[PDB]
């Protein structure tokens, strides 16, 4: 019946690792640098929200021939989320009661863009060779890593754009609560490459007025944001039941004690918030103890910054909670975010504290009597709650408390 | 904690509904026809299971804007679900108990290529347009459809490459299992080009020897088979919980009394056998009427089709089921097979027949023990299973039994 998190990975453009990340968010640090390859695709948008780090040698070469980035950095993150459970082969490998549950959100537009343009190549079929469907697959990061990681449980990916992550975690959750499994490894990952930035840029999605100072380009809730500044990278949480982790002495971050999932029938695109309020509140029902911070969905645009407080605004009232949109500082992973983010949100949790929402030059008026937190500020938490939306009028919200 | 299906919908290659569809079946007609899209893209594989269908108009423009061919595959069959299911807008609209999941195996690599083709352009931006981003994201088929229909319950895609659309309607089956949805309507689409043909011909997985008589060329079981035949459309059902079902007298084509979602953990692109084994006695948990027919995943493959009879032979020993791979009449859709063949089944479970195992000019030796049906059988069945399988190991096993 009861979830919780017992280990977590991660790989971003804040940090490669949870210690690292941590550094950044207590610090305040943008993750946000000049893009040459956005800005040469002929993109008007030229900012990243890039992973440093070189994967090289990272992965096994007969694994590593199957995956694109975001199959990459999610199996990096699996492997950090393994050896921080304290799990080992022996205990999650080849186990009927051990799933997988990770996927992206729009899975490899560059080598789907690779086999395309080496098909039509003189080599044509040998151009593109026997590895292009594994890397171009929607599924490619649930595939990619349920094979080399032995999982035999569930093994598939949800994607829902720029919420798939938080599905993913939520849909773990269920599958412990329905007794089907004692441990899934959920979560996501996301490439970064001009061949599926382009898209959004096309329809004016993300900031073009501040290439020439990349780390105030994402400004979430800044009455002058022009729109999201796109990134890439991975994140993986255990969700794991809670007597079996209790049982093999594991460390316990904290338990899911909410998870929402709503629709808005409206627009595309555009969220109607009254989506969203229905997602949160579905999340809330039956948490006993109030919501001490609030990490946003926050992507820094126009409408979309807005509508989330608009909606967080109707849900708690005059009794509002702490706020900050980590986007500020990371980027928009899109189909990463969900996973990301809660892992933001579980290091707060875990360190007291509350990452700050930068580049707040001038609050947005429509963000009024709230609690957008622009300070790094100490604080004991106890009950955490993430938004996650998405184009298609996709919301999902995902609440975790201390035991 | 009952879930039953109360409607279905489909556009495939040999139907745009479930009048011809049947006729189809019943006859052992071929929808493979002769590409020359294929042929003119350079592939060993000039073989189509395509929609024979111009949907110019069927969708409303300012919504089909949005949308890419395996969503307008899947918005056509929910248009039919809901219609077959006798649901009016009052009643599944705007209502936070409905729902929708479904998805698409690849998603849209021409809406990816077209994108990433018109970036590099003289126009660029302008070329490349504001739609590409819901066209080609992973989530489409579920974001698509969601929007329009006025959905207000979960709405995410499962994406699981050959077999999406099969764990589509069991985590439909889940949402009313958990008593978070009433109805859910459940599937997917796929679409059918050269730009994601040509990757799985690249690995060898489609038919190159038949491209002179296309309807020899899927042929299941048979000694001579040498690769699947690819093909596009869509397919949903309406999974309602039974009480909610009897109480608006919705006529039940069947319950679904079993299923099963399993991993291999083994090879990419190559099935183990065991997994899927564990996946169809998964399914079977509880089931105690016998299982009297059994519709295969068969993609008609050297290894696919025998590795699947193995389990098959593993899971009932000397108590086997009729058997019948649809897929040497209809090709494979990929992503839609999995929800495609539910539906053939249905009709099967409704109208009492067997559809015929086509084109086995010969049986592979390892097909000795028996059972596999290649001719039209009129038969009453009660319960009745399909299974459907993907690259990654992902195995998926739905068991339907009437009323
Ligand atoms: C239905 C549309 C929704 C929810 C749109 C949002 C707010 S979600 C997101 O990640 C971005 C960039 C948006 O603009
Ligand atoms: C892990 C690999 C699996 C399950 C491979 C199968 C049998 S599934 C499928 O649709 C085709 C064409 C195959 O070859």
């Amino acid at each position: 019946k009861r979830a919780v998190i017992t280990g977590l990975g991660i790989v971003s453009s804040i940090g490669n690792n949870q210690q690292e990340v941590l550094a950044s968010l207590r610090e305040g640090r943008s993750g946000i640098t000049f893009s040459q390859e956005l800005k040469d695709s002929g993109m008007r948008s030229h900012v990243w929200g890039n992973v440093k780090l070189d994967t090289t040698g990272l992965i096994d070469r007969k694994v590593v021939r199957f995956m694109s980035d975001a199959s990459i950095y999610a199996f990096l993150s699996m492997e950090q989320a393994i050896a921080d459970a304290g799990l080992s082969p022996e205990a999650y490998q080849n186990n009927p009661r051990v799933g997988l549950i990770a996927g992206s959100g729009g899975g490899s537009p560059r080598f789907q863009v690779f086999g395309a343009d080496a098909m039509r190549g003189p080599r044509g079929l040998k151009a593109v060779g026997p590895y292009v469907v594994t890397k171009a697959m929607a599924s490619g990061v649930s595939a990619c890593l349920a094979t080399p990681f032995k999982i035999h449980g569930v093994n598939y990916s949800i994607s829902s754009a720029c919420a798939t992550s938080a599905h993913c975690i939520g849909n773990a959750v269920e599958q412990i609560q329905l007794g089907k499994q004692d441990i899934v490894f959920a979560g996501g990952g996301e490439e970064l490459c001009w061949e599926m930035a382009c898209e959004f840029d096309a329809m004016g999605a993300l900031s073009t007025k501040y290439n020439d100072t990349p780390e105030k380009a994402s400004r979430t809730y800044d009455a002058h944001r022009d729109g999201f500044v796109i990134a890439g990278g991975g994140g993986m949480v255990v969700v794991e039941e809670l007597e079996h982790a209790l049982a093999r002495g594991a460390h316990i971050y904290a338990e899911i004690v909410g998870y929402g999932a709503t629709s808005d029938g409206a627009d595309m695109v555009a969220p109607s918030g009254e989506g969203a309020v229905r997602c949160m509140k579905m999340a809330m029902h039956g948490v006993d103890t109030p919501i001490d911070y609030l990490n946003s969905h926050g992507t820094s645009t126009p409408v979309g910054d807005v509508k989330e407080l608009a909606a967080i605004r109707e849900v708690f009232g005059d009794k509002s909670p702490a706020i900050s949109a980590t986007k500020a500082m990371t980027g928009h992973s899109l189909g990463a975010a969900g996973v990301q983010e809660a892992i933001y949100s579980l290091l707060m949790l875990e360190h007291g504290f509350i990452a700050p929402s930068i580049n707040i030059e001038e609050l947005d008026e429509q963000a009024a009597g709230l609690n957008i937190v622009t300070e790094t500020t100490d604080r004991e938490l106890t009950t955490v709650m993430s938004n996650s939306f998405g184009f298609g009028g996709t919301n999902a919200t995902l609440v975790m408390r201390k035991l």
